[PDB]
């Protein structure tokens, strides 16, 4: 008793889904987070450093001063990325877990009796006519009862399939924002080095 | 004894030496914070390629599928500027200011243990004249070539301030790069969501 070619690319799309939208996350928390640890920005033990060294060396000449004002910036590019981390977080990782924990797994479950039903009915056909035939049309109907959930659910979920697009796009803006961000606070620092050199 | 100026400098060179190592190391773990990538495949460049596999494994052109090789290729692009970036930093600021530790300051401290050796040369032959002050002259010889060094190194500071700069420009350049590869995916991914 095999299902229809139809529900079978249905449920490979969705399998594919599945573990696109697991591994992405993954993907993604690594790319923010390298170190397993972290899983303080290392642009703020950087800071910290940078900062600590330009005190202990004084106001005196020019480059403790430099490092006060690049330990400075350095502390900001940290601020905007645990904002990254955040924004992603709750309007990326959030979402697909969730997307995972609900939606795809109950698809799973409506996937899992669907398999018992079918082979229920699959069972009932070998004892055809020597069964009540009311006993062959319940098992047949209940198959049918269970093929039809699992195909709406499947279906529904790749209808929708701009809502992860709309997931993918609030990645995007958020490192986005943290780009043109940290741009301005580099610009700024730049400003600062360059009229130092100077003088 | 030792002009209070000398003490000073010495100082100020132990602090400059001891920056210039933590800031390296601190550098370096910033542009790779795993430690096991830290031995010598960035990790933009690996979601990049998950989300281009996928894409192309879903073979369904609604939506996620053309959208994840979009985004995808945006990943890359960035990957791509943030090695530019690792290569930029480690031959702009991690090489100079190594050269800077294996060198200049690596000669001072040379200068500076041969002064103390010249101290303990007089510092023995106090113990029992014409001899005992050609050893304190010897010594005054070694220290103004141990205070001309550290001078020369305190006094030349926009060299450091120099290499600060660097590592900005190169953080800059990325970024700008950053916002630009952003800015065309954020159009490409508007025009999607706007059909639907």
């Amino acid at each position: 008793t095999k299902l229809d070619d139809d529900f079978k690319e249905m449920e490979r799309k969705v399998d594919v889904t599945s573990r696109a939208v697991m591994e992405i996350m993954t993907k993604t928390i690594e790319y923010l987070q390298p170190n397993p640890a972290s899983r303080p920005q290392a642009e703020a033990l950087l800071a910290e450093a940078m900062l600590k060294f330009g005190r202990e060396l004084g106001d005196d000449c020019n480059f403790g001063p430099a490092l006060g004002e690049v330990g400075e910036a350095m502390r900001e590019l940290s601020e905007v990325k645990d904002s990254l981390d955040m924004e992603v977080k709750q309007n990326f990782i959030d979402p697909l877990q969730n997307l995972h924990d609900k939606d795809l797994r109950e698809i799973q479950h409506h996937l899992k009796k669907l398999e018992g039903r079918r082979l229920d009915f699959g069972y009932k056909k070998k004892r055809q006519g020597k069964i009540p035939d009311e006993e062959l049309r319940q098992a047949l109907e209940k198959f049918d009862e269970s093929k039809e959930i699992a195909e709406s659910s499947m279906f529904n979920l790749l209808e929708m399939d701009i809502e992860q697009v709309s997931q993918l796009s609030a990645l995007v803006q958020a490192q986005l924002e943290y780009h043109k961000q940290a741009v301005q606070i580099l610009q700024q620092v730049t400003v600062r080095l360059e009229e130092r050199i100077r003088q």
